């Protein structure tokens, strides 16, 4: 009955400016917003969270398979709870996840995987561990915030997290090429079929939307329609 | 339906051999071999652990949480296969499962993090990962009891080398001593104060197989009957 809908797109590229602003115009809609963004602050989860990512950051060939798998786990939990426990008694229901169990996998640890920071057997390890939870979520949509490397570099700052004011244009740019092809090219192959066949919707958050955001947000109820 | 029976002992105390024998005493009576022995030898789990396990040998406060981690995810994979495709239309079935995800946790992981050979961090994450696997998953899976097989540490390391895999042959001893440890500390005493509440309650066939038992252990299964009609 809930439909669940994945808002993707790349680091600092306005995903959270979108859930934001979706929240409130709707009682039926909600949010679960990126553990891994609140990490980037306190409870177990917290400080766990907490020291995994500065970790990564020293030494992603070290760190990576126990954050890709923690990061994960902490988005399964915290989705699974939303359904269960939310949207209680509205009307016409959705959720927006703020990345999803796809993203997790086949943007993030692959591009690990790419960079050598995982080695084959953390990479398989990874995929099977994800594989087998999976078919125990599963998504009605998926939006796309399309933004360059560079809006997302400038957003970085805008925000002021130290550790991203080191990420660089280039780590941007292959995290920018992997969501094309799964989701604009729609050529990526994966594990999860019906994500083949998937409703996807793109929109172009280049332009700031802070203060101008009823043309997304129309093609968005437009786009639920449909479902 | 399935009565769900956890061998747990230390290293080289016989589970593998004496669930082997049990099994062949009742068609009644199946057993899950663990993940680990498995890969202590194939599937891409096996290509997995092999791989894993021979790293964890070999820089094992690299390693430790990542394998872990999949040791368990595997056990609990095995015990839904084997407690989903075994024992329909049993009267009295019977599931020994080699080893147990509480051998998993207090006893390997808990060690090598005690060892240091993985830091709070990882221990924490773990331990959470691991409520998580076994409430999401693993509900099917609480044993109705668990049978220890209490060796010393000393018959232990004596029964290591008999068994003779090249990658066994340099274990240390200490070792040993210290998971009889927790493994007394755990299914003697019952000073650990485990998570999950119910394992305060189930009871335990505490067994001595200090003595060769191989082609000797009528008084070893009578002992497990009377325990198994007791359940
Ligand atoms: C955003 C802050 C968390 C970090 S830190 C990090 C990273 C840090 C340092 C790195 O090199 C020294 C690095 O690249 C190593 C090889 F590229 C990645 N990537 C990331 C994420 C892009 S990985 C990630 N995985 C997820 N599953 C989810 C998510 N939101 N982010
Ligand atoms: C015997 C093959 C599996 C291995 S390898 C291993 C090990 C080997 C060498 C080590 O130091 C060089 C080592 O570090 C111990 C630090 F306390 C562990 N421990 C073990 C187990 C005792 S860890 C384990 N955890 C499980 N959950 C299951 C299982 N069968 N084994
Ligand atoms: O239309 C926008 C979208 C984002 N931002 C700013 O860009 C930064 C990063 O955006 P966000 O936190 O949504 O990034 P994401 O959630 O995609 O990582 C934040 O400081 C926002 O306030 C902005 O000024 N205008
Ligand atoms: O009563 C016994 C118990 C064990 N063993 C031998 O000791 C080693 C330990 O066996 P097993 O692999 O069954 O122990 P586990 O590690 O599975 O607890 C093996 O070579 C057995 O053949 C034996 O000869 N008599």
């Amino acid at each position: 009955r809930i439909k669940k809908i994945s808002i993707e797109g790349n680091i600092a590229a306005g995903k959270s400016t979108f859930v934001n602003i979706l929240k409130q115009l709707s009682e039926d809609w909600e949010v679960v917003p990126e553990p891994v963004a609140r990490w980037s602050n306190l409870t177990m989860e917290q400080k766990n969270g907490g020291n995994v990512l500065q970790m990564m950051y020293e030494k992603p060939e070290r760190w990576s398979f126990t954050f890709q798998t923690y990061a994960c786990l902490s988005r399964i939990r915290a989705q699974l709870a939303s359904l269960n426990g939310k949207l209680k008694d509205a009307e016409k229901p959705v959720l927006f996840f703020e990345r999803s169990v796809y993203s997790d996998r086949y943007i993030f640890a692959s591009n690990l995987y790419e960079s050598e920071s995982m080695n084959e057997t953390e990479w398989t390890i990874y995929q099977d561990w994800h594989d087998w939870m999976n078919n125990q979520l599963e998504l009605d949509g998926i939006i796309y915030l399309q933004a360059t490397p560079e809006t997302c570099l400038h957003r970085i700052y805008l925000r002021g997290r130290n550790e991203e004011q080191g990420i660089p244009l280039e780590y941007l740019e292959k995290l920018h090429y992997k969501h094309e092809s799964w989701l604009l090219h729609r050529t990526l192959k994966t594990n999860f079929d019906y994500l083949q066949e998937v409703p996807i919707l793109t929109l172009d958050v280049n332009e700031d939307f802070k203060d101008k955001y009823e043309s997304l947000v129309e093609k968005v109820k437009e786009f639920l329609s449909t479902l």
